[PDB]
Formats: structure tokens, C-alpha cells, sequence
């Protein structure tokens, strides 16, 4: 049933084929069961952590590992009748290390919850049927629902389908739609047609919608849609979309992956090509395995070589410091990379009920008559303060603040506002906080009556709970309800009938008091009260309150508005007809006008202050959402969206407007409007979606479930701490004490932690390049090892991984924040930064050689033929008499190597040091400054020497402890580095740019 709300009641039984008094026969039920299936939201399981562990395999760069591991297992188990007791640990060691960095991966990506598990509890899992078969409604399970079943809900009901209303039993339907609009406000429904074919949600007066939830009244209806047909199903299907997303971030280090692979890929061709340009003289004796494992070994070294293994510790660290002190702020990350996010975000889409606002609604002005004299009409107008439901707050008149109780007028007004109530309010004591009971406009009644405090009642000593309703219970003490004329569409209002306390049935006094829309209720008025008497409505009194009632309706005040009366004489019980409610607007007349209350739900305090700092950051703020235009505008202008007089004619949007636009005209809608009202779900990833495809860095900020899909969609969702489990669990952190402003601070941490980490991948990136350079220069210049696998993954991952993890240490830039973001195109490392790192790596990759190279020759440790016959390190018993004079196993020696890794470490230190700047010379910016970087110079060197001399060490990695002259020389290649950087830093901070 497509469309049931643009059709009659009739049409739409006809449509099905069903009595709305005796409903489906049960073969009905079979085939709409077989043709439409059940009724329920399908489970999204979300992939078990083996899945997950073998996707993180799914890249080349661990590919590329996975590989290697196997071919130094191939190696690991062909080993020579020598190092037989640990050639596996090559292999080992690797493939460990691809456990461990893919657990981490998919550890810091984490959580058990569900949006969909979250969302599938508003499923109720009963709802009440007519039947065929049964005359009385059956109680059958939700799932068991079928489109067109007769279905009937009541009072707190849970709407187990999407359902045309048929009748209402009631006087009215009030009903709860939060899960698709974020307002908690009753709608009153009615059995119209709304032929709009294109009307939204909010428009849609005549059906209820599955999930939400029945606040008052009694109705049937038609089931139109069930399952995944419905509003809450579509809401499902967004919530579904797991199109693997990363942050921009990722996607960065992603793109930077698949570089350093064809890389890899492009170095073993030609580290394949000036071999296959000396395979033309192998003097062929001794297999071609020789030269077979040549490559797959080098091939095993060039990769290990280049791979920065060891980033993910570091960067996850990193993230990992960062989301603990977003901790400290309240801000819960639930994905380590998003700690990142905000950083580089440049919209921030938000809700704003509950979220911008507090979501109480509260009364802020007030009126009652001051003064009437023929064409003269004064009235007392009263601020209230507070914001929330607490009955904390304040009454002025001028800001001057003022006692309620003596002006009689605030004592009527009070007294309406505590009778003519169905609500109340209450101490939650576990979360210490007040909390309506029943309606926000009705709550908003109670606290008001608390805060005037009209009787000077004492409440100073009363606990909190006690507190709750001290003042209203003072009121009701005074006047007994008899009962309520409840609330009818035809007349726009309520009231209350009352006896005075201690009277007899049949006595004087009886009163009712109204409230309700401004217009019906003053044309019901034939009196004005002033103070303690009353005096006849007329013409300009009329237009006096007419016009601050306007006045207040229409600022960036907008408030709700609602009249407050009483009738002086009502009619006696007897003669009123309370099963009949079209009575009631006669039975509310001759009234007596009292006064006006002004409600809005406000913004919380520190938004307006976020958007400006945001904006300061070059951070567009854009409001979504469900409520009404007039409310979404004056509140954009309370919080900075939108100057408090700037015009918005092309600036704000309904749902309905938006809809009516062309794509091409709805795509820039989102560029250049700031306010989107009355929208529905799929309105608010639709506007994201639109800003994305602009490359935007997209943020969604909310709190309902109506946020789910945009917060899913957008790069980042931040949910409020007090909303929902579906909006917290479809985020990636969560304000859980609410506070907007940790929205900026988490901005500032995501570009502190986009700058450490471009200083540690610089830096790390940078030994990796010196790697390479080295297993390149011991290869075409067929040379003895100079640094071997097991070597490069305890640099890599420990003494190169200390310090990077320390660089994060820095106290973040003075001007982070006043900046407008990267740009999404604007790549990790470039430019100058690139030449900068490669300058490092070369003068690493010649330095190590070298080391080696040199005890080799001028070394009296190992004196080798000392004009470069170095080279041939292949006849060695095969030419043992030729270029000889000495032994033959002396390429093998742990020395060469031992001066190769010292200067690939003693490099890397001092690199540690340059690293601490970009640009700013260590002479400018001293190298003590920070110390757990020296700390972990000290952990990482002191490392070095434990594979120097703790026993069993130097033989895994073959090393031998060196000679003092030894390391002055290691020291004598490696401190160099420092003028090196130094070269390109006086060259940065001048003749560049500055
Ligand atoms: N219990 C009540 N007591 C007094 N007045 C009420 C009561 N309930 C509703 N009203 C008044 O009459 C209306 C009730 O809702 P209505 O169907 O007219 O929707 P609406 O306010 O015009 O907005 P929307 O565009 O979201 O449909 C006013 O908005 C409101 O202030
Ligand atoms: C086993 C496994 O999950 C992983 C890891 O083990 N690693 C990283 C990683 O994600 C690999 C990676 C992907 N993209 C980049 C960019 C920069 C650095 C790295 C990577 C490290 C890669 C490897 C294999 C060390
Ligand atoms: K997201
Ligand atoms: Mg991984
Ligand atoms: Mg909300």
C-alpha cells in the first residue's frame, strides 16, 4: 500500500478489501503473509573478527609482507648445515608482526553495539488485530502483522506498523514521532485525506508511523506498510550502508601505501636489471641457485627495507594519547582514527533539538494586564530565566527581579498554570536532575507555577524530590479539578473545572480555567482582569494584547504562545454535557482574559560561543532539522547562524521545499543555505551526501534517531551524551556531559595529531629511504650484507619507534586554530618535504655502506683489498689464490654489519633531534627541550647495546660489541646528519619561502 496517506479511509479499506469491523479472514493473512513477508527490520549481523583479522591482510603492503615472510620461510628452511639453531626467525618474527599490527587495526576500530540492534528496539513485540475470526481484538505477535489488518493502538503504545488511521475513539490521538522528527511535541492526528502525494512525516497527520509511540487517545487504523516498506525502515536501510568507510586520513595513509608499494614493485626490477646486466659472466660453476636465491633475498631485504613497519604502533599511539585526552573533556571516542576527524573538517551539519538546544521547554515571557482606561491598555510583562525543567530561575520585570505573589494577575496566571495541567515534574535521583512527567508544553506550565512561587510557600529546605511540585500541590490544596473539557481541533483548547476546596456541591465558586492558541481563547473573552477585578474586553484592550502576543510570536523570540482564562461563572456540572466535546467551546466562553505565557526549548549556553570559534577555524555550521521553519530560524539567530536581522529568504529550507528543488538546485542549496527545517531522516545524509560530493570533510552532530543516517553518512558522528543509544551508537564520539564547546577543543587535537604525525612518518620514512639506499648500493655494487631483515625490524620497530612515539610529546602550535582547514587534496608529505626526507635517506644509505665498506679497507681490524676489490665477494675459495693473501669467510662477519646498523641507528638518532622542527634550526629551538625524546634516545641506545652484549643477542641479529675507536667513527658519519637538515632548514626558513 503505496500512498495511503493521500487517500480516504474508504479508499483505503476498499484497497485491501476489508471491513474496518471484522478485519482479514485468516487465508487473507496467508497470502498477504506469503506476498509482503513478516514484519520486522531484517538484523545486521556485522562481521565477526576473523572476517575482520583476514581483511586486514586485503592490502598490498601487508601482501607484500604475507609474501616475503614465505620466501624467508623458504629461505628460513633451506639453510646452510651452519645457523641451523634460528634461521626461522626471519619468517617468524615478520609474521608475527603482521599479527600484531593487523589485531591493532581492527582493535582500534572496536565495538560490540549495533545501531541496528539499537534501532530494532522500538519494534514493540506485541500489537492488538481485528480478525475474521475472532469478534474481539486478538493480541498477537508484531512480526505477524500484514498490510491491510485492522489494528488498534492506545495510550503508550509502541505503533507496530505504518498504519492509516481509520477513527479515532478518543476526542484526540496524541502522538509521540520523535524517532523521525527529534521533537517530543504531541501531534494530534486526525482521518483526512492529505493529498499532497509528496507531503513529509510531519505532514501526515492522518497515519502513525512504526516505532513511535501513542501519548493520548484511542484509534484504529488500516496497515498500509510493514517491514522495511516503513518510515523506520528506511531509516534501517541508511543505517545498513557499510560501505567500508575511512576517515580522510586513512584514506591518506592508504593512498601512501599503495605509492610505497609501486615503489617495492619498480626497485626489483631494477635491482632485476643491473643483476640480469651481470648474468652475462657467471663463469657457470656453482648453480644457478646461487643467483636463483640472489634476488629473494635482496627481494626479501628491499621490502623490509622500505616498509615502515612499526607506523602502526606510533600512529595508533598517537591516536590512542589523543582520544585520552579527549577523554579528560568528556568527549568519548569510540574509534581511535576519528580522534582525528574534526581536524580537518570544514562543515559541521547539526541537529538542533537536544542538541544546540536543550530539548526542555521553557517558559521565558509572561503577561497580565496592568492598566485599562478607555483606548488605554498597559500590561505587566515579566521575564522568566532558567532553561531547563528545574524549578531554579527567576521573575523579573526591567531585569529587575520581582516577587510573583504580589501581583494578583501572577497569582490567577500561576493558579491556571497549575489546574490546567496533566502533567507534572520529577526528581530522577539516580541521574540528580528534574525530568517532565507527561508533555514539555505542560511541564513547562508546572515549573513556571515552582519558580513564581506565587504563595511564598518555603521551599529553601525541601529535598529535591519534595521540591519537584511543592508549589502546585500549594495550588491544588486551594481548588479542587473536578474534571477536564479536554482538548478538541474545533475550539484550540482546554480546561479545567474546579470547586473551591471545602465547598459543597451545590455552592458558589466554581471556576474554569483555560489555556489554549492566543486567538480562539481572547475571542472568548468578553472580560480583562486586573489585579483582583475584571473589566469588560474591548476593541483596543483586545488590540493591546493582540499585538504583544504577535510581537512575541514573530522575533527571534518565535515563542509558543498560549492564552490563559478563566470562566467567572461557569455553568453548573449538571448542565454540562462532558461525553459530547463539540459542546465544549460554548461551554469556554464569556471568559476572562489573565494573561500569556511564551515558551521555547533554548539553546545550551555554550553553542553560540562553538560556532564562533568555529567559524574562526574556517568551519561552516549548518542546522537539520525536524521542527518547524520559525523555531529553526529564530534559534540559527539566537546561536550566530544567522545575524539577528540578516535576511534568509534563499538561506532556509523545509523538507518540503528542498524536495521541490532540482538536483542541481538541491546540491547548491547546501552550499548556500544554513537552515533545513521540518525534514525527515533521510533528508539529513541527503544534504551531507551533498555537501561530500564537493569534497567536503562532513561532521553530523545529533542526538535522535531521526540523526542516525546523517551520522553514519557524514566523515564523523558526534552524538549528545543524554540522547540516544541509536544515535550513540551509529557516532564516533560522544559529548557525554553534553557540553558543544568540546566540539572545538575536539578540532584542535585532530590537527595536533595531524601534525605529529606528519613529523613521525618525515621521520621515520626518511631511515626507511637510507635502507633501501644501502641493500641497493650492497647489490649493484655486488657487496658483502651490510644490514640484514632481522636487523631492520628492531630498528624499525624499536629504536626508530621510541623516539617517533616521543615527537608526540610536543605541547600542540600557538595557532592551530586560526587557520582555516586542509584541504582534502593536499597530500601527507610534499614537496620540499619530500627532497627533504630522500636527502636524509641517501646520505643514511651511503653512510651505512660505508661503515661497513670501511672496515673492510682503511680498517687495521680487517684489512681487504683496498681498491675496491671489495666487490667480489664471489670467488672467494673460487679465486682464493688471486686478489687474496688471507682468509675467505671474513664477508660473513658481524663487523661490517655492526658498523653498518650502528651508523643506521647513531643517524636516526640525531634525525630524532632535527625532527623536533620542521624548520627551526636546533640552534633556534634548543634539542633538550623535549625530554622524553632524549628519554627515549637513552631507552632506545642502551636497547642497542643489549644486542651487543646480553648474552644470546648477538648472534640472532650477528653483531659484535665494538672497539671505542670504532663508534668515534660510527659517531664521526653520523653527526654530519645535524648540518645536513640544517642546510635544508636555513634554505626552508629563507631563500624559500619567509
Ligand atoms: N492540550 C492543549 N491545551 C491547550 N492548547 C493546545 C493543546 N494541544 C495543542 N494546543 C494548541 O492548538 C495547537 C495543536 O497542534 P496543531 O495540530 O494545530 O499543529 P501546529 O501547531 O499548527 O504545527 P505543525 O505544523 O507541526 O502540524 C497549537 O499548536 C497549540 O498551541
Ligand atoms: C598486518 C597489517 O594489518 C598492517 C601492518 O602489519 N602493516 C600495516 C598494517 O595495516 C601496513 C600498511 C597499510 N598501509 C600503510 C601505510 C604506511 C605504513 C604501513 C601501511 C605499514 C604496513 C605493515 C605491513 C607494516
Ligand atoms: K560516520
Ligand atoms: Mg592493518
Ligand atoms: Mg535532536
Amino acid at each position: 500500500m503505496e500512498a495511503a496517506h493521500s487517500k480516504s479511509t474508504e479508499e483505503c479499506l476498499a484497497y485491501f478489501g476489508v471491513s474496518e469491523t471484522t478485519g482479514l479472514t485468516p487465508d487473507q493473512v496467508k497470502r498477504h503473509l506469503e506476498k509482503y513477508g513478516h514484519n520486522e527490520l531484517p538484523a545486521e549481523e556485522g562481521k565477526s573478527l576473523w572476517e575482520l583479522v583476514i581483511e586486514q591482510f586485503e592490502d598490498l603492503l601487508v601482501r607484500i609482507l604475507l609474501l616475503a615472510a614465505c620466501i624467508s620461510f623458504v629461505l628460513a628452511w633451506f639453510e646452510e648445515g651452519e645457523e641451523t639453531i634460528t634461521a626461522f626467525v626471519e619468517p617468524f618474527v615478520i609474521l608475527l608482526i603482521l599479527i600484531a599490527n593487523a589485531i591493532v587495526g581492527v582493535w582500534q576500530e572496536r565495538n560490540a553495539e549495533n545501531a541496528i540492534e539499537a534501532l530494532k528496539e522500538y519494534e514493540p513485540e506485541m500489537g492488538k488485530v481485528y480478525r475474521a475470526d475472532r469478534k474481539s481484538v486478538q493480541r498477537i505477535k508484531a512480526r505477524d502483522i500484514v498490510p491491510g489488518d485492522i489494528v488498534e493502538v492506545a495510550v503508550g503504545d509502541k505503533v507496530p506498523a505504518d498504519i492509516r488511521i481509520l477513527s479515532i475513539k478518543s476526542t484526540t490521538l496524541r502522538v509521540d514521532q520523535s524517532i523521525l522528527t527529534g521533537e517530543s511535541v504531541s501531534v494530534i492526528k486526525h482521518t483526512e485525506p492529505v493529498p499532497d502525494p509528496r507531503a513529509v512525516n510531519q505532514d501526515k497527520k492522518n497515519m502513525l508511523f512504526s516505532g513511535t509511540n501513542i501519548a493520548a487517545g484511542k484509534a484504529l487504523g488500516i496497515v498500509a506498510t510493514t517491514g522495511v516498506s516503513t518510515e523506520i525502515g528506511k531509516i534501517r536501510d541508511q543505517m545498513a550502508a557499510t560501505e567500508q568507510d575511512k576517515t580522510p586520513l586513512q584514506q591518506k595513509l592508504d593512498e601512501f601505501g599503495e605509492q610505497l608499494s609501486k615503489v617495492i614493485s619498480l626497485i626489483c626490477v631494477a635491482v632485476w636489471l643491473i643483476n640480469i646486466g651481470h648474468f652475462n659472466d657467471p663463469v657457470h660453476g656453482g648453480s644457478w641457485i646461487r643467483g636463483a636465491i640472489y634476488y629473494f633475498k635482496i627481494a626479501v631485504a628491499l621490502a623490509v627495507a622500505a616498509i615502515p613497519e612499526g607506523l602502526p604502533a606510533v600512529i595508533t599511539t598517537c591516536l590512542a594519547l589523543g582520544t585520552r585526552r579527549m577523554a579528560k573533556k568528556n568527549a568519548i571516542v569510540r574509534s581511535l582514527p576519528s580522534v582525528e576527524t574534526l581536524g580537518c573538517t570544514s562543515v559541521i551539519c547539526s541537529d538542533k533539538t537536544g542538541t544546540l538546544t536543550t530539548n526542555q521547554m521553557s517558559v521565558c515571557k509572561m503577561f497580565i494586564i496592568d492598566k485599562v482606561d478607555g483606548d488605554f491598555c498597559s500590561l505587566n510583562e515579566f521575564s522568566i530565566t532558567g532553561s531547563t525543567y528545574a524549578p531554579e530561575g527567576e521573575v523579573l520585570k526591567n531585569d529587575k527581579p520581582i516577587r510573583s505573589g504580589q501581583f494578583d494577575g501572577l497569582v490567577e496566571l500561576a493558579t491556571i498554570c497549575a489546574l490546567c495541567n496533566d502533567s507534572s515534574l520529577d526528581f530522577n535521583e539516580t541521574k540528580g536532575v528534574y525530568e517532565k512527567v507527561g508533555e514539555a508544553t505542560e511541564t513547562a506550565l508546572t515549573t513556571l507555577v515552582e519558580k513564581m512561587n506565587v504563595f511564598n510557600t518555603e521551599v529553601r529546605n525541601l529535598s529535591k524530590v519534595e521540591r519537584a511540585n511543592a508549589c502546585n500541590s500549594v495550588i491544588r490544596q486551594l481548588m479542587k479539578k473536578e474534571f477536564t473539557l479536554e482538548f478538541s481541533r474545533d475550539r484550540k483548547s482546554m480546561s479545567v473545572y474546579c470547586s473551591p476546596a471545602k465547598s459543597s456541591r451545590a455552592a458558589v465558586g466554581n471556576k474554569m480555567f483555560v489555556k489554549g492558541a492566543p486567538e480562539g481563547v481572547i475571542d472568548r473573552c468578553n472580560y480583562v482582569r486586573v489585579g483582583t477585578t475584571r473589566v469588560p474586553m474591548t476593541g483596543p484592550v483586545k488590540e493591546k494584547i493582540l499585538s504583544v502576543i504577535k510581537e512575541w510570536g514573530t522575533g527571534r523570540d518565535t515563542l509558543r504562545c498560549l492564552a490563559l482564562a478563566t470562566r467567572d461563572t461557569p455553568p453548573k456540572r449538571e448542565e454540562m454535557v462532558l461525553d459530547d466535546s463539540s459542546r465544549f467551546m460554548e461551554y469556554e466562553t464569556d471568559l476572562t482574559f489573565v494573561g500569556v505565557v511564551g515558551m521555547l526549548d533554548p539553546p545550551r549556553k555554550e553553542v553560540m560561543g562553538s560556532i564562533q570559534l568555529c567559524r574562526d577555524a574556517g568551519i561552516r555550521v549548518i542546522m537539520i532539522t525536524g521542527d518547524n521553519k520559525g523555531t529553526a530560524i529564530a534559534i540559527c539567530r539566537r546561536i550566530g547562524i544567522f545575524g539577528e536581522n540578516e535576511e534568509v529568504a534563499d538561506r532556509a529550507y523545509t523538507g518540503r521545499e528542498f524536495d521541490d528543488l532540482p538536483l542541481a538546485e538541491q546540491r547548491e542549496a547546501c552550499r548556500r543555505a544554513c537552515c533545513f527545517a521540518r525534514v525527515e531522516p533521510s533528508h539529513k545524509s541527503k544534504i551531507v551526501e551533498y555537501l561530500q560530493s564537493y569534497d567536503e570533510i562532513t561532521a553530523m552532530t545529533g542526538d535522535g534517531v531521526n540523526d542516525a543516517p546523517a551520522l553514519k553518512k557524514a566523515e564523523i558522528g558526534i552524538a549528545m551524551g543524554s540522547g540516544t543509544a541509536v544515535a550513540k551508537t551509529a557516532s564516533e564520539m560522544v559529548l557525554a556531559d553534553d557540553n558543544f564547546s568540546t566540539i572545538v577543543a575536539a578540532v584542535e587535537e585532530g590537527r595536533a595529531i595531524y601534525n605529529n604525525m606528519k613529523q613521525f612518518i618525515r621521520y621515520l620514512i626518511s631511515s626507511n629511504v637510507g635502507e633501501v639506499v644501502c641493500i641497493f648500493l650492497t647489490a649493484a655494487l655486488g657487496l658483502p650484507e651490510a644490514l640484514i631483515p632481522v636487523q631492520l625490524l628492531w630498528v624499525n620497530l624499536v629504536t626508530d619507534g621510541l623516539p617517533a612515539t616521543a615527537l608526540g610529546f610536543n605541547p600542540p602550535d600557538l595557532d592551530i586554530m586560526d587557520r582555516p582547514p586542509r584541504s582534502p587534496k593536499e597530500p601527507l608529505i610534499s614537496g620540499w618535504l619530500f627532497f627533504r626526507y630522500m636527502a636524509i635517506g641517501g646520505y643514511v644509505g651511503a653512510a651505512t655502506v660505508g661503515a661497513a665498506a670501511w672496515w673492510f679497507m682503511y680498517a687495521e681490524d680487517g684489512p681487504g683489498v683496498t681498491y675496491h676489490q671489495l666487490t667480489h665477494f664471489m670467488q672467494c675459495t673460487e679465486d682464493h689464490p688471486h686478489f687474496e693473501g688471507l682468509d675467505c669467510e671474513i664477508f660473513e662477519a658481524p663487523e661490517p654489519m655492526t658498523m653498518a646498523l650502528s651508523v643506521l641507528v647513531t643517524i636516526e638518532m640525531c634525525n630524532a633531534l632535527n625532527s623536533l622542527s620542521e624548520n627551526q634550526s636546533l640552534m633556534r629551538m634548543p634539542p633538550w627541550v623535549n625530554i622524553w625524546l632524549l628519554g627515549s634516545i637513552c631507552l632506545s641506545m642502551s636497547l642497542h647495546f643489549l644486542i651487543l652484549y646480553v648474552d644470546p643477542l648477538p648472534m640472532i641479529f650477528k653483531l659484535k660489541a665494538l672497539d671505542l675507536t670504532q663508534w668515534l667513527m660510527v659517531l664521526k658519519i653520523s653527526l654530519p646528519v645535524i648540518g645536513l637538515d640544517e642546510i635544508l632548514k636555513f634554505i626552508a626558513r629563507n631563500y624559500l619561502e619567509g
